[PDB]
């Protein structure tokens, strides 16, 4: 028999539990909703759908206030927070009570996420009282459907994914330079021409082009379908028709809207286009009024996103019409703004006034601060937090989407080679979760202007919905705890222990996701005291870890990890986590163990401060490095030799010393010019037993790892001094001729 678990994502405010019998969830149980409430009937059908993917069973939906062996949805308690709820469980029944139908829905999402996926099985719901409410009223995700186009069905899946994470906003970015995606009745060419490009660039603007005509748009009926589908799941769809930049698709369709007058093409490549709407053209203002006039008939959202990001002023500076507008308005350059930044403020003010007259407010990207903020504008801070902080100080509402924390087109792993191709950056789960949306630099009163938190998905490098899921799951799980949970409840270790129960729902709903959190985490800790390299292995779900030391594939039949592996000998280490769902990536490490490994070592000359890492002890930990000299497997020397003494602890017969170096000549990192081995009985007086000089490197020599080994007549020694020269004088062919080069070394092996 299965048991429910209320330790879910996002973590509720208040969870109690008692020593009373649980509620058994078997065939016969009913869901009750208030007579004649369409939303609460839809809430009941949602619970039934969820209970059907969790248990294998159907549960009847019926009108009612009262029932034995029943789950009762009802309205009640305070309206302080409209999205709050109360989930009480006894052996007799289940109550989900909220001040609105949306609060009942988030109460239902909590019951949903508490359940395991166990087909054919009855489930025990332990006796509990859950009081919960979101911290932020605006909890959103953005979706770029211009750069690559996504179908109605894919956008609905995105909306189902929002609901599972208690998010109440879809920011729908439906126009840009590379495609216009909404049918407009007055301007048919916005879709006939504006929705089509000749092809798409390959890689990061590489000059190679995929000459496949690419396009797609939504009809006004299809866009209404999305509004309605989102509205059932208590999600407001905030549309963005980005202006006055990111408008090449509109210019291709109607070139008179641009400063030069064309020619313009729908853009095949990525980045920022200089060709923007002409602020000096009365046709452009009429055009925006007409487009936004049609937009607000489709999208009832009180808030409408006008964009305002990355609008270069270069065309405006040279345009006689834009300069005539500037002259007539008396716009001036001062320390706060250029004339052309004041001209942008005029455009944002014009569309705000039109939308305020039709009962709507505007959101803009933090660039709308340029030339003075529109008096009623909400600011979406994306260029870090600083735009939001300045907006809050001017008493304007802020939605935080900082690219330092919440740009989910960025890589979510350091090892970008093994990731799907992306724009760049590094936003791992831990970084996303560490985000505190309320800046420490704002006064309490200024903090009330932080209304929302949202993560953006730009799709320059996202062509499939499966890859879009990979990029947002499970990073949305971290985001939604930030959006929802109180800041004092946040603990990263605890969140990661809750994540696997949410991934089970990703699996059951057929959602793709990144699997980095499921990896075996390996720590290699030197133990000088014991003369061992201690390997510790962990998973977030504490799944069974199987390992090999002999270089064979680790399987379900290999030895099981029981506690620290104390390595005292050569080893091809490999470990894997065994999971019903599918096995983890294999974590592996070559352990090069010798007479030097975990022995005391001293620097006789200085280690380079910049590339010191864990220090000289790095050269006797049994670990080797690769071509990348920045990992901490390598320590560097510059302006003096690697000159170290290793204490073998007692007199010992030795016959060889081996090192590796890391070469990157472009970075002034060169191979050693000579290696030497001296021995002592007393630790003061050393005698040379072997050496070799290496010639200066030539232009055609490879970068990467070089191996250097000296053999010699067996000799008895307690102390071994190993000396390696860097390049004191970089050779003539190289730009740094005569300057000293870096030397990087990873390990001193002695046998
Ligand atoms: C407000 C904003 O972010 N604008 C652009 C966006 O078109 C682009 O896709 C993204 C890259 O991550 O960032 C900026 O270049
Ligand atoms: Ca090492
Ligand atoms: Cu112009």
């Amino acid at each position: 028999q299965e048991e429910a678990n209320y330790q879910i994502i996002p973590l509720p405010q208040e969870i109690v539990t008692s020593q009373v019998n649980p509620f058994i969830l078997k065939s016969g149980v009913k869901i009750l909703y208030p007579e004649g409430n369409e939303k609460m009937q839809r809430n009941a059908q949602f619970l039934a759908d969820y209970l059907k993917t969790a248990t294998g069973k159907d549960f009847s939906i019926e009108a009612g206030t009262e029932g034995k062996n029943a789950i009762v949805l009802a309205l009640g308690s305070e309206v302080e927070n409209p999205e709050s709820y109360q989930l009480k469980v006894t052996d007799q029944g289940v109550t989900i009570t909220a001040p609105t139908e949306a609060g009942v829905f988030y109460g239902i999402q909590t019951l949903r996420k508490s359940l395991p996926i166990a087909l054919g099985a009855d489930v025990a719901l332990p006796a509990v009282e859950i009081k919960d409410a979101p911290r932020f009223g605006y909890r959103g995700a953005h979706f770029d459907v211009s750069r690559h186009f996504f179908t109605i069905d894919e956008v609905k899946t995105y909306i189902d994914m929002l609901a599972l994470h208690n998010m109440n906003r879809l920011h729908w970015h439906i126009t840009d330079d590379q495609g216009w995606r909404l049918e407009i009745k007055k301007y048919p060419k916005l879709t006939e021409i504006g929705s089509q490009r000749s092809g798409t660039v390959i890689g990061r603007n590489s000059g190679e082009y995929d000459n496949t005509p690419y396009g797609g748009f939504y009809t006004q009926e299809q866009a209404k379908e999305i509004v309605d589908y989102a509205a059932e799941r208590y999600i407001t769809v905030v549309p963005e028709i980005d202006l006055p930049g990111h408008m090449l698709a509109a210019l291709a369709a109607y070139p008179e809207l641009g400063c030069t007058g064309g020619p313009y093409e729908v853009w095949r490549q990525w980045g920022v286009a200089d060709d923007v709407l002409c602020a000096g053209n009365d046709q452009v203002l009429k055009f925006l009024e007409d487009v936004y006039g049609e937009l607000i008939e489709i999208f009832p959202s009180e808030y409408i996103h006008v964009g305002g990001d990355e609008c270069p002023k270069v065309r405006w500076e040279k345009c006689p019409k834009c300069q005539a507008r500037i002259k007539a308005l008396g716009l001036k350059s001062d320390k706060n703004h250029s004339k052309e930044e004041r001209l942008q403020s005029f455009v944002i003010n014009h569309i705000e006034k039109f939308l305020n007259d039709h009962g709507r407010q505007i959101i803009g990207w933090d660039e709308i601060l340029e030339g003075g903020l529109a008096p009623n504008a909400t600011v979406m801070s994306w260029r870090g937090e600083s735009g939001g902080i300045e907006a809050a100080k001017q008493k304007h509402d802020v939605i935080m989407t900082p690219n330092t924390y919440l740009y989910f087109d960025y890589y979510q792993a350091k090892d970008t080679e093994n990731e799907p191709f992306g724009i760049g950056g590094y936003l791992p789960m831990e970084r996303v979760y560490s985000y505190e949306p309320m800046p420490a630099s704002l006064t309490p009163d200024e903090q009330q202007y932080i209304k929302g938190v949202q993560a953006n998905l730009w799709t320059e490098y996202i062509a499939t919905f499966s890859h879009a899921q990979y990029m947002v799951l499970p990073r949305w799980a971290a985001l939604c705890e930030v959006q929802w949970s109180t800041p004092d409840k946040k603990n990263y270790e605890d969140f990661l222990s809750r994540l696997p129960r949410l991934i089970k729902w990703y699996d059951a709903e057929g959602y793709n996701y990144a699997k980095h959190v499921f990896d075996v985490k390996a720590e290699f800790t030197p133990n000088p005291a014991d003369g061992t390299l201690d390997i510790t292995l962990t998973t977030i779900d504490n799944a069974p870890i199987h390992y090999t030391l002999d270089g064979t594939e680790p399987t379900s039949t290999s030895p099981v990890y029981d506690g620290a592996l104390k390595i005292k000998e050569n080893a091809d280490f490999s470990a894997i986590a065994i999971r019903p769902t599918g096995n983890s990536r294999v974590v592996s490490e070559k352990i090069d163990f010798s007479k030097s490994s975990m022995k005391p070592i001293v620097a006789n000359q200085p280690v380079n401060k910049q590339y010191e890492f864990k220090g000289v002890s790095t050269l006797v930990d049994g670990l080797k490095g690769n071509g990348n000299y920045k990992t901490g497997r390598w320590i560097a020397f510059r302006g003096n030799d690697m000159d170290v003494t290793i204490d073998l602890k007692q007199p010992t017969e030795i016959s060889s010393v081996a090192i590796s170096t890391c070469v990157e000549k472009g970075d002034w990192v060169f191979d050693t010019r000579g290696l030497s081995v001296e021995v002592s009985e007393d630790g003061t007086n050393f005698t040379k037993v072997a050496s070799e000089a290496y010639p200066a490197m030539k232009e055609t020599d490879k970068n990467g790892v070089y191996d250097h080994k000296l053999t010699f007549t067996p000799v008895t020694a307690q102390y071994v001094k190993v000396i390696a020269s860097p390049e004191k004088s970089i050779p003539e062919w190289h730009g740094g001729k005569s300057y000293p080069g870096f030397l990087f070394v990873d390990e001193i092996t002695i046998n």
